[PDB]
């Protein structure tokens, strides 16, 4: 497990380099007006990419240091959150959705990190996943809403970018609580990082496919 786990911390970090780059080259093939979302979802998996550099050596020197992970995850789920809710909002209800999501986020994701640091199984990493879970319900509840009046290829594409994270961002609680469920506290972190590859580079190909329907393509 611990060599593997390596591994994929190592091949990770090429596939955001990968995500950032293919975004950037990709950005020529929709119109300029749409390409914000894809240059977003580049600096997202290039953020990823920084960190995902740290985590391996982090993970190869045998003390490990999960702050890397919570720390990344900080900064680019408001900028997920901003792609996203591009689609549906402009002005002031933009400004609200960005603004509630993103603080609902950095609770959900402080609320880990203080679970996760904690010794596991206690009263105080409990605590910290279900004040995290109830966020992340409240955060997919408000994004399950979102979009619901969209129809045709629009519709379509915001769809599989709502599916993306209903779906994907299971893995991240279940990563939270693998440590408890066997001796498994590698297997976490495989989880966490599987996680991220899908979740950060599949939201960027679904937000450039996304933008190619906004062209019209
Ligand atoms: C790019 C990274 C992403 C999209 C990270 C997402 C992280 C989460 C949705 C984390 C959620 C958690 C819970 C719902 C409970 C246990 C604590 C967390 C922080 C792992
Ligand atoms: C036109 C295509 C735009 C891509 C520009 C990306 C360059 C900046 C990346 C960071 C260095
Ligand atoms: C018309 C404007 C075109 C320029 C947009 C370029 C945006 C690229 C942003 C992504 C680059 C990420 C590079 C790695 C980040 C390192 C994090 C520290
Ligand atoms: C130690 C006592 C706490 C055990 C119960 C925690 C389970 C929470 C599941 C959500
Ligand atoms: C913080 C624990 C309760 C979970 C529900 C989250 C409430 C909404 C987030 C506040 C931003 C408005
Ligand atoms: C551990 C593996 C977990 C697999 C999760 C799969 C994520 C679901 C993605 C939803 C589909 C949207 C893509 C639309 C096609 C374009
Ligand atoms: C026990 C909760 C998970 C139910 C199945 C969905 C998991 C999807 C992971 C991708
Ligand atoms: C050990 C008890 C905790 C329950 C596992 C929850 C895993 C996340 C699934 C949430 C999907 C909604
Ligand atoms: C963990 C194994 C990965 C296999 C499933 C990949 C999930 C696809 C994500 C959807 C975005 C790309 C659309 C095609
Ligand atoms: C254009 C084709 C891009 C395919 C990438 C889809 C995979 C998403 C990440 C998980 C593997």
């Amino acid at each position: 497990m611990e060599e593997l786990t390596y591994r994929l911390f190592m091949v990770a970090t090429v596939g955001m380099l990968a995500g950032t780059v293919f975004l950037l080259a990709s950005s020529r093939e929709v119109k300029p007006e749409h390409r914000r979302g894809v240059y977003i979802s580049a600096l997202v998996c290039g953020i990823a990419w920084y960190h995902y550099q740290k985590m391996g050596a982090s993970w190869e020197s045998g003390s490990y240091d999960t702050g890397l992970r919570y720390v990344d995850w900080v900064l680019t789920v408001p900028l997920m959150f901003v792609e996203v809710l591009a689609v549906t909002r402009k002005g002031a209800a933009y400004n609200e959705a960005v603004r509630n999501w993103g603080i609902a986020a950095t609770v959900m994701i402080g609320a880990g990190y203080y679970g996760e640091t904690s010794a596991a199984g206690s009263n105080e990493y409990w605590t910290g996943f279900v004040i995290a879970m109830a966020t992340y319900v409240w955060l997919m509840r408000n994004l399950q809403a979102e979009g619901e009046g969209l129809k045709g290829d629009q519709a379509v594409a915001f769809e599989n970018i709502k599916n993306l994270i209903l779906v994907g961002w299971i893995i991240y609680p279940l990563g939270y609580i693998a440590p408890v469920v066997g001796d498994f506290d590698a297997i976490r972190e495989v989880l966490y990082t599987i996680a991220d590859i899908i979740n950060k580079v599949g939201l960027g190909v679904l937000v450039l496919q996304m933008a190619r329907v906004q062209s019209g393509e």
